[PDB]
């Protein structure tokens, strides 16, 4: 304020008060939706009587203000019927709309996804896409493909196109291929569908339904057949310590969900850090100074690329489609001092650079890289006495707007844990079996711990994810075969898979 | 966070989203309060029919909470209708349960104040009661007392009775205080009545009256305490005639019945001065560390600590909360600024310096407020050697000591002065430029006074005491003194009279 002759305090001045929103918008807290008191409409879904303001509904989903405000002849009844939604469903959606906190089940999932688009909620709308587009398996990715294309909701036509596309070869017997549409198959196959699945042999036999007239559209289809090539799954590099080799093999998960080898290369030079780019070993190691030698499942060769600045051991080596990167953050230095100097080493040019440090140093870590944010998980650090502790810090360093954003929450454990991203989730896998599966937008830890049945030892368990299924694998067995577990997360129910004959399971090794 | 096996995030959730803040706190202000929909229940008041939301009114108040909840033939009619109330007040309370913004004016303003105690309004009943401890004059400085018995409000009752203790002997005449209330005139006489008051007359008006209110004889006589009045202007300057500085005492009466007073004389020079209580003290001289504590009638310069931290032109404050002399901010010769502050006790003279202030600040003005201070105005330099004014105001707090900048500035900037009165902090500039403080609403106030008045550029300097701002005049072309009034209620500067203070010279003013 700098003016005003009028506002004279002692005859005529105006009152402001910066109170009129920790009153009446806080305030209207416990008379309208914990304590529902006054009421005005009563809404009725099939034969019942709810009883709903009509003050909150119109601030979040505006089809009800739409039909409050305009006001007509019908408007004289306080009773609203409706039609689309269920007995059970509406009172999940009051639930949301009142408290915020709706529990959703399984079946009643995509009930909540056509229903929640017409209210317009803007917010479970966008959670019950996030639930479809992790829930779909190879039998389902075509009823929510035609699910995704109705609504208008590209974040799940295409997180539900990377079902059918890479496991095109399955569906081509199924019934319900033969009746889609031109216009979806032609992004499917467009998408890059890889060659294992025939993606050539599924446009002929399709098209065999309705040759009288379909036959017009069945040279446009092969037009547009972008093929990409195999790549190798799970890069799992064998630390042998007898002979003092790498047989950085190259598992290949096969259509009947098993692994077979596709590669011995080795190197003789020891392995301080791994990590795979797209199909492409980084592995890091040998004697200072820190070198680089970058393999592939084809060339079978070793190749170099740009120095290691700033050598140190125990690195968390991540990898990023959405940044042709490789970073290297945390990490202690040769004289056991815990540095922290995130680098932001390129794939196209050879050059390495340096970008923001970590708000807290740690080493060992593990390198999960959801979505297009890094996140450290476990590791140590020393806190005051010299002593390096077992720490359980969430770091979230980013890569578009390079800043530490430490979550103010703690893991259920703390160690050498190993990560490893699975759609939306991050699971990790402790000092033991402790599984955990943990979500980096809604902060929550759903242990699935496995029974205790398999814990005779102490044993670090590796964990990989391939094809929509992580594999659990196992350390060093004693006089048997690898534990290579197929632990399927949606059942929690844990199976050996076998077809894995290599000699450098009996010692320990790392993984990508 | 955590969870257990039953929250399998593949088919099981708990999906709870912290963001029930705006989309539903937002969201509902903007539905109710800006843009006023789905009204359910009318209000008539007397001429007029209102209608009103059922979750706004009960959710800043407690008796319309306790009216629509109990359904016994109260809120089933819907035509329900308000009694006691008049028509513009109700309006100015719909403006104040909505949106925010009053306009509380002098003619509507005993009628807000009970109808919204009858209403449990809250924050309403802190601002419509300052504004009543704001503007007592004596001729309703009674009718103001009897309405703050009413509602239990201390701090009107205890601002009412600083107001209308002090000028007892005018209300001895008026009809209004023959007819009060045994209680009410018990706790207005043992406050420490002035002596020149008569405060012996006082209960003599009710023996002369002429039964059953005779019978008072020896009560109220023993519960009287009488103190000589010793709040006063305190006036320095120097003669033309010689250096010897005169410290001229001067007291205001409402009889305007000015006596001189004894002429306090002094040596050395002055640096800054605080009024504390009833005695000056005084820093300055040669060597700034040096203290001489004035008095009225004592003559002593009784010499104290020196200052560790020497300093040059800097604000002496008196907050007796802590029966204090704060020296906030202050200039070192060493060509820097000092930061520190010294506050010199009375039974203790203790040199403490607690933290120091946010932006730095010399020769400025200083004013306490309910123990708060603030520092206001002054000049700032930088290292391009530019005097730029400072517009920064300063606030030293009394019980977190967390000392920071305002987010605005004032509208001038300079060499200021500032005296406190009732709520407000008035401040004078160089110029016919009065504004008006208000700490607890964040805001100001100017006149527009034209400068008509100011032929020559001179400091103003401004005093204030017994309710009634004094602004003198420095440095007139040999003329008559100036001692012009400056009642805020209306500007109505009148010359008081001419009393032969022939001081061409203005050091410091002090009320």
């Amino acid at each position: 304020p700098g003016a005003s002759m009028d506002e004279n305090y002692f005859v005529n001045y105006t009152f402001k008060d910066r109170s009129h929103s920790g009153r009446v918008a806080q305030g209207i807290m416990k008379l309208c939706l914990e304590e529902e008191l006054f009421a005005d409409v009563t809404i009725s879904v099939e034969g019942r009587e709810f009883q709903l303001h009509r003050l909150v509904l119109s601030a979040q989903s505006c089809f009800f203000r739409s039909m409050f405000t305009s006001n007509l002849k019908e408007a004289h009844n306080r009773v609203i019927v409706l039609q689309d939604v269920s007995e059970s469903v509406f009172q999940l959606l009051v639930d949301y709309i009142y408290h915020g906190t709706v529990k959703l089940r399984a079946e009643e999932l995509q009930e909540i996804y056509e229903v929640s688009d017409m209210y317009q909620l803007t917010s479970l709308f966008e959670e019950c896409s996030r639930f479809l587009a992790r829930t779909v398996q190879v039998g389902n990715c075509l009823q929510v493909m035609w699910l995704a294309d109705r609504h208008s909701d590209p974040e799940l036509y295409t997180a539900a196109k990377h079902c059918a596309k890479t496991h095109l070869a399955q569906l081509q017997n199924t019934e319900e291929f033969l009746h889609l549409p031109h216009r979806l198959l032609t992004d499917i196959i467009s998408d890059g569908v890889p060659c294992s699945q025939n993606p050539t042999e599924a446009i002929e036999a399709w098209i065999n339904f309705n040759k009288e007239e379909r036959e017009a559209f069945a040279e446009s289809l092969r037009t547009s057949l972008k093929e990409i090539g195999e790549n190798v799954h799970i890069y799992l590099i064998g630390k042998e310590s007898s002979r003092t080799h790498s047989l950085a093999v190259s598992l290949h998960c096969a259509e009947d969900d098993s692994i077979s080898v596709s590669g011995q290369n080795s190197l003789c030079h020891q392995i301080t850090a791994a990590c795979k780019h797209g199909g492409d070993l980084y592995v890091v190691g040998g004697s200072i100074p820190r070198r680089m030698w970058k393999c592939n499942n084809a060339t079978v060769d070793w190749e170099w690329c740009a120095p290691l600045p700033r050598d140190r051991l125990q690195h968390t080596l991540v990898s990023v489609p959405g940044k042709d990167a490789i970073y290297s953050l945390g990490g202690k230095t040769l004289q056991d001092t815990l540095s922290n100097a995130v680098i932001y080493y390129r794939v196209g040019d050879n050059v390495w650079t340096e970008t923001t440090q970590l708000e807290v140093a740690v080493s060992g870590a593990a390198g999960a890289n959801l979505n297009g944010i890094i996140y450290l998980l476990g590791g140590e650090e020393n806190d005051l006495d010299f002593f390096t502790k077992p720490s359980r810090l969430i770091q979230c360093f980013d890569t578009e707007t390079d800043k530490c954003h430490v979550k103010p929450y703690v893991l259920p454990f703390a160690g050498r844990m190993h990560a490893a991203v699975h759609k939306d989730l991050v699971f990790i896998v402790a000092e033991g079996d402790s599984l955990v599966c943990y979500n980096p937008l809604l902060d929550s830890f759903t242990r699935l711990c496995l029974p205790e049945a398999w814990s005779s030892a102490p044993s670090l368990w590796k964990i990989a994810s391939c094809n929509g299924s992580i594999y659990v694998f196992r350390d060093r067995y004693k006089k048997g075969d690898a534990n290579t577990y197929k632990l399927d997360p949606a059942t929690s129910a844990v199976t050996v898979t076998r077809g894995i004959k290599v000699l450098l399971t009996n010692l320990q090794f790392v993984l990508a």
